[PDB]
């Protein structure tokens, strides 16, 4: 009854070149998506930077994943959020104008909203477009978490907003969320666990993984979509040991290290405040990528 | 000698639908005629297994003379029926734990439960140097429980895999952590060993993860309604355990809208399945809120009696 | 060439009783003349220096025009009397932070206030790079401010230590954190910094163990009692500090019965200090019932106009 | 108005050998306390391994610290608390007829007790006999917390209950405590922040790293008693390397490890399940020690 984006979905690394994005590799990176199996892609998240890109350079992300993805069957799920309603707004409304098929939006940061703040935050930013918008919880970034009767309540009252991405480590609000409002998109937002939210019927993922990994969490999340848990749980097994190697030091830093060492980026370049890894965790790192099957271009 | 490769040697498991069993007093006494009661219709609810003496049970409370006899009492109980009896064992001492497994193995228990060390945060090494000792005690199944929030430490996934593949009756662990992501590295680094729910709220999720069993406080109150919910999961038979753990949440969680065992009496109270809402100090009765939340939550459930 | 020796080398520094503006808005613009009308206030109120847009004056939400504007009123009122200007600076990005320090060098303050990066959860590493690129900007006095339960992010007493040392103009940090151990552990190994109370209820606690100031939400409302308290403190007057500290714990606890600043804006509101109870979202109005907890606190404080 | 017992205080650990209390080692270490300026000894808390001693045990080191303070300025705060009320009260009888000067009673671990609970646990604590009873709160150690409220509560509706030590590096609570209820006695129980918990009117310290240097911690408390904060201040900074370094693992790991390398003790030796620290902790502490001054016996 609503419109909805699920399935297996790609928050993307930002690559840069001399400081600037790579729009080149940027494109490069969608299409290796597209091509192993990945339902829809995320520009510009917390993964890709979203804090240090500037609203020119987060807006010609969401351009060119549009772009790339045109003509496929990959969908764009553009990072749209911001802990300032009038600057989520605005990205939500680009998204929509620029051909996006929906938005991600980060509980605000920073600002620690009241559970009616973030009602009217979202409700704003619902009110803004006509393409489904996706809540995006992760407490421990953000320093605030949406309650799940907030969450229920803009499900309710808001057509466009569709579910949630959970990163927050809680498989009982999970239980909590789709017992009460089982019409919701609940979307894994944490790799290690992607299986167990899709068993109790979370319809997708948005992983960091899957920038280096697409073709097996694409097989993890469509073995569990349909019902095949003992193939779904076989992968997400395997995978839980790159799944906890690239939080060794805060995303997006392993991930854009494991892309350099598969040479899928041409330079570990971050903007500060983020860095490269210590050189004990680049080799840690390494050594863990080496018991995976990578997909090149 | 001791060796490093017990992990697909011959454990002796106990799993299926656990109850972790309530204590009834009576003027202050446990009351032994109500406890064998409980546990009888525990046993006609299709659980699979009873732990007496838990923290559900106020193992801090009893002294170690009622905490044996509550032992006896299950034991006596269950002879003669399927079900098996997982003892409370654990202690903050070691030498006590050690005597609460011996007195659990020579009473005919079928394993022991054996909660981490709580107040005095033993390091890693002491935790596990507390569960060799207490697995090298007795010849029965041991299963480990961690409870961050009550006890203080963690056992960390590391020492309880290296307690797993080092001993040879230690099975697995309960798990009452909120942490699933735990429950994924436990079993996708030791998948031979058994993950046991400690919450009941999670129950269908450990399940579905490949866990082999709960140990539970909703099933006091809901006993058939657990034990069909795991072994639908255990059937694999996800779509009907799900929906049992979805309709379960809100009285899974409203028996932790004070600390456990306070809402789980209080609701057998209103059931009618005790006789009087005593516990032992510094227990105590709910706040008059959370009595009256308690008592309309439950209208939705359907009650058994004895 | 850089070097690890400037502990002991000119740091201009900021000190005293400081303020952490609200921004009041008319019609959702920034009201520029109360703004001016409110610092003023603070200056005839023994308030050692003022800090616009900080996350009691909603930098989130203020466009970086609005953000500049504000640092130029504060500049502009504070002109020619002794009381200094620490500019609100911080940022997530390091290029937007070094925008800022730069304008605040640019337009007259007397110094930055420079949040660690919220949302992005920098490293240690990344935090040092961050603040050395900031303090190399400029050269006005730098202050730290950590608020890891708003950041995600700790600025750990080693780090801060080593931009201590290693950075000329970085002299100090605010502390928003709830923990007098790191207090002591900052001062005890690097007695020379200037550590500045961040919590307005535990202003005493920090400015006894020899920290040189604070950054108040409270002053918005009482700054005459926050500065006192203060400079007594400062004089060595542990006794008449405490005192005032105590008298304030009613006030100082209820100004964070929700995130600031929506406590100090509806205590201003209902003082008659600002015309409108209005934020930006995603900030917006308490709940009726703490709006009536924040007005009956307030009864007990005698409440200077302008 | 009420009995009570301040000032610098030791929570003292108890000596093994052969795995039996060592009961003349234990003599000689409370006398070491007497003669550095020591106010009053703490038998069997935490730091006195209280969950691993009999309860025979228990009362024996009891006995020893009244027996040894006797025909001394230096009080006895017996550790008598539990997780079970009945066994609270039964080691508060015992104090009180065995002739300690007060009690001091653990917040109830494990169980979790609510308020209410814990209003009715210390009630009938105070109620069982006519000494000083302090309250003592650890929620990293209990898994409860012993609110302001039912602490300003406990103060007020038993005279026997003087005060709290307060270990949960919360000073925010402790000024909520003084402000609110000014005659109670707050005394720190986090060595590290005694003089943060001092110059704010606490008056007293129940202290480990006194086991080893008791003329500081006394000299400390003293100072700051006479308002020298000053020079209070100066000896708390002093200590703060020592004060960290003694929690490298949980207490009393550390510091029996230090009285150990001192040679305070014979045998480093605990109860399961507390034991050595690792050969790296072990030399951390012998590093940090060699800054202080060690009074021997
Ligand atoms: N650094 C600011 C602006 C980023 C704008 C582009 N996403 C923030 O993190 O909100
Ligand atoms: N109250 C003590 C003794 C309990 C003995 C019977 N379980 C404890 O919690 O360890
Ligand atoms: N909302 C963005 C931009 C603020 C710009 C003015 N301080 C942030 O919080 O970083
Ligand atoms: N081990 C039990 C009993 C200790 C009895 C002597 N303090 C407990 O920690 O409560
Ligand atoms: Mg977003
Ligand atoms: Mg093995
Ligand atoms: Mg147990
Ligand atoms: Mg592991
Ligand atoms: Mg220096
Ligand atoms: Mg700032
Ligand atoms: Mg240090
Ligand atoms: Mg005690
Ligand atoms: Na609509
Ligand atoms: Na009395």
């Amino acid at each position: 009854d609503k419109n909805i984006i699920i399935g297996a979905m790609t928050a993307l690394i930002t690559p840069f070149k001399n400081g600037k994005v790579d729009e080149q590799s940027y494109a490069r990176l969608i299409k290796r998506q597209i091509e192993n199996g990945i339902d829809a892609v995320v520009p510009v998240g917390t993964t890709g930077e979203s804090a240090t890109l500037t609203h020119e350079e987060h807006r010609t992300c969401i351009e060119i994943a549009v772009e790339t993805c045109k003509g496929t069957k990959v969908k764009v799920l553009a990072g749209a959020g911001s802990d300032a309603t009038h600057e989520a707004v605005g990205l939500a409304k680009f998204a929509k104008e620029h051909g996006a098929d929906g938005i991600l939006s980060v509980a605000p940061y920073y600002n620690k909203p009241t559970q009616q703040g973030l009602y009217e935050h979202y409700k704003a930013i619902a009110q803004s477009v006509d393409i489904p918008v996706l809540l995006y919880n992760v407490p421990g970034r953000t320093g605030c978490e949406i309650s799940t009767d907030t969450i229920i309540k803009l499900f309710r009252d808001c057509e466009n907003i569709y579910g949630v991405k959970e990163a927050s480590g809680n498989i009982d609000k999970c239980v909590d969320l789709l017992a009460h409002e089982p019409r919701m998109m609940l979307i894994s937002g944490e790799d290690a666990i992607n299986y167990p939210i899709l068993s109790n019927g979370g319809k997708g993922v948005i992983s960091v993984t899957s920038n280096l990994l697409p073709d097996m969490i694409s097989a993890l999340t469509h073995f569990a979509l349909d019902e095949n848990y003992k193939e779904a749980k076989k992968i997400n097994d395997e995978l839980y040991n790159i799944n906890k190697i690239l939080f060794c030091e805060s995303n997006p830093i392993p991930i854009k290290t494991a892309m350099y060492l598969a040479g899928l980026i041409e330079s570990l370049e971050f903007r500060l405040p983020l860095c490269s890894p210590s050189k004990e965790n680049f080799a840690k790192i390494e050594e863990v990528m080496k018991k995976y099957k990578i997909k090149g271009f």
